[PDB]
C-alpha cells in the first residue's frame, strides 16, 4: 500500500516551522491549492498550533481563520482535515462536513461524544505524554511510553465505540517528537514499532514526523535545514506501512515516494 | 556497513547540474572543505563533464585545474579521487599520489596498464554503454544493458590484473542515468540489480545517482528541483548495500543516512 499525504497549512503565527507565512486567508488557500497540484491526498488545516512555544488561540479567532479556507476548498473538492482540539471549533468542523477531525487531544471530554457519534467524518486520534495541551518538553522512557500510549489507544477507542462512533472512523496517531518526549530515543522507538498499533487495533495508523526536533537532535540541524532528515524518516515509514503521512513538503514527498516505489 | 560518501566537486563550466559555480581555484577549494565538513569521506574532482552536452577539455587546462586543488586538499590530508578519463590526465593524478583515479571509461586502453599497475591508488572501474567518451542520449534494454555490463567488468577487471594491477584496488561503478540509457527503466535495474555486482566480483560498488536525469524522468522536475528525488535513490542503495555514493548534496545524504541508521 501507499501512505496518503496529508498536506499541513498552519494558518497561525507561531508554527514552529512556518509560523505566519499563511495567516492570510488568500494565502492560506493558495499554499493549499499547490500543495493538491504537489500530490497531497488531505489538506489539514490548523489555524493554532501546538508546538511548546505556543500560544492560545481563541476559539471565536480560529473559527475566523478556518471558515474561509474551507468553504474555498470544498468548494474545489479538496479533502480538508482539520487540526483542532477545542471541541466548540471540532463541533464547528462537523457542521462544515469536512472530512476528518484532527486531534492532538484524542477526544478526551465525553460530553460531546454523542455529537462526534452522529457525524460521519473520520476522526484522528492522536496520543502524546501531555494528553491535555499542547506539547512539552520533558524526558520519557521509551519502553514506558509505547505501553502506556498502547492503554490509551485500547481505552479511548472503546470509549468512543461505546458512545456511538463508528471503529472504523477512527485513525490513530502515535504522536512523535516532542508529544513523546524531549529525547529523541522515544520517537524512534515509535517509529520502529507503529505497525504493532495497525495489528493490534486493525485501524490505520498515521506518522507525523516533518521537520520535528528529535530529527534535528540526530542530525544537529535547525528546523529550516530538516528537509532531508524528514525525507529520511518519512520514507522509513512509508516502507514500514504507514497508511497517512502528515508533512510540510509535498511535492518532496510526493517526488520521494514516486522514486521508492519505482524501486521496491 | 555503512556507505562512504564521495563529494562532487566539479571545476568546468558546462557541468549539468552545478557548472561554472566551481571554476575559480579558490572557490572549488572552499567547496570541497565544506563537503568534508557536511561528511564527505572522499572528494572527487572533475575538472571536465562528461554529461550529453559537454564540451572537450584540453589535457593541460585539466590538469591546470586539478594542479592547485589537489595541493590545497593534500595539504590537509583530504582523500582525493579525480575523476578523469584521458591517460595524461591519470598519468598526472598518479605523480600527486591522490587516492582514487575515477575513469568512466573504465581504463579501455592498455597502453597504460603497466603504468597503473605501479601505482597503489584505487581505481573507479566504471561501465557505460558508450564504452568510449562522455554520455550520450540512446535508448537501450534493461536486461541486455545488465547481461553486457557483466561481461565488460568480468573481462575489465581479468585484463587490469593481467598487466599487474592488484585486484583489491578496483572499485565498480555500473554506470547510472545516460550512461545506461535514456529510459529510466535501465537504470532502475541497475539499482535493483547492483548486489549482484558485488557478489559476482567480490569487489565494492559505488553508486552515482545524484541529480541524474532518470530521476527527473519519473519525477517530473528539472535538475533544480532533483534533492528529494535523489535522496530517495540513494537510501535505497545505501539499504541494499552501495559500498560508495558519489553525490552533490554530501550534507543532505549525510543527515539522511544518520536518520536511517538510528531507525535501521
Ligand atoms: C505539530 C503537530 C500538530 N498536529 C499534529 N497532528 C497530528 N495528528 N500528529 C502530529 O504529530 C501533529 N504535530
Ligand atoms: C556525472 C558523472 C561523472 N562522473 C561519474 N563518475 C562515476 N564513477 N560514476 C558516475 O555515474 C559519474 N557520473
Ligand atoms: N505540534 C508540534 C510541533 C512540533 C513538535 C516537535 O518539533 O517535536 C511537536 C509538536
Ligand atoms: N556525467 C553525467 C552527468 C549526468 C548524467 C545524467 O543526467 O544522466 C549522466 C552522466
Ligand atoms: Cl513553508
Ligand atoms: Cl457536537
Ligand atoms: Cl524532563
Ligand atoms: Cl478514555
Ligand atoms: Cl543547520
Ligand atoms: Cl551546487
Ligand atoms: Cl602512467
Ligand atoms: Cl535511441
Ligand atoms: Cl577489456
Ligand atoms: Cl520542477
Ligand atoms: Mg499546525
Ligand atoms: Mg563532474
Amino acid at each position: 500500500g501507499m501512505s496518503k499525504i496529508f498536506g499541513i497549512v498552519n494558518i497561525t503565527t507561531d508554527s514552529f516551522s512556518d509560523g505566519g507565512l499563511y495567516l492570510d486567508t488568500d494565502k492560506a488557500i493558495e499554499h493549499a491549492l499547490h500543495l493538491v497540484e504537489d500530490g497531497a491526498d488531505v489538506i489539514d488545516l490548523g489555524a493554532a498550533s501546538s508546538n511548546p512555544d505556543t500560544t492560545e488561540v481563541g476559539v471565536v479567532e480560529e473559527i475566523k481563520r478556518l471558515k474561509p479556507v474551507i468553504k474555498a476548498l470544498k468548494e474545489k473538492g479538496i479533502s480538508i482535515s482539520v487540526d483542532t482540539f477545542k471541541p466548540e471549533v471540532q463541533s464547528f468542523c462537523i457542521e462544515q462536513k469536512v472530512d476528518f477531525i484532527n486531534d492532538i487531544q484524542g477526544f478526551p471530554y465525553p460530553e460531546i461524544y454523542s455529537g462526534l457519534a452522529k457525524s460521519d467524518c473520520k476522526l484522528v486520534l492522536m496520543h502524546s505524554v501531555q494528553r491535555i495541551g499542547a506539547a512539552t518538553k520533558v524526558e520519557t522512557n521509551p519502553a514506558a511510553v509505547f505501553t502506556s500510549m498502547m492503554e490509551f489507544f485500547k481505552e479511548r477507542i472503546a470509549a468512543l465505540v461505546e458512545a456511538g462512533v463508528k471503529r472504523e472512523r477512527i485513525i490513530l496517531d502515535p504522536g512523535m517528537g516532542f508529544f513523546l518526549g524531549s529525547n529523541p530515543e522515544t520517537s524512534i522507538l515509535v517509529l520502529k514499532r507503529f505497525p504493532e498499533i495497525q495489528e493490534a487495533f486493525n485501524l490505520q495508523v498515521m506518522i507525523a514526523v516533518s521537520r520535528k526536533s528529535f530529527l534535528g537532535k540526530i542530525t544537529g540541524t535547525d528546523v529550516k535545514s530538516r528537509l532531508a532528515p524528514t525525507l529520511a524518516a518519512e520514507m522509513y515509514a512509508y516502507k514500514k506501512g504507514a497508511d497517512y503521512l502528515r508533512t510540510h513538503d509535498v511535492k518532496s514527498l510526493s517526488d520521494a515516494l514516486k522514486i521508492s516505489k519505482a524501486l521496491g
